[PDB]
């Protein structure tokens, strides 16, 4: 009987947990690209003048 | 008299739960390796980046 019932929905658990991990990985990905580029920007505008 | 009518629906139910048995196992090994395999997906899709 639970043999089936708790693997459905350590089944969805699983991919809900995942879609998560998906979420974060590509974000902070995109952020810290944003920073290097700010980073670099904030250089540039102390030197230039 | 009643020594053989009872035999009979016992064999009868003996049958009836075997093949419940049967099913049950065979749907848990089923369910518990597509499990299994979601967990390592899961896994595999937190980690590539």
């Amino acid at each position: 009987l639970a043999g089936l019932d708790t693997a459905i929905i350590l089944i969805a658990f699983i991919i809900t947990a995942a879609v998560l991990a998906y979420v974060a990985v590509n974000m902070g990905l995109f952020v810290t690209q944003k920073a290097k580029t700010t980073i670099n920007k904030g250089e540039e505008t102390a030197s230039t003048a």
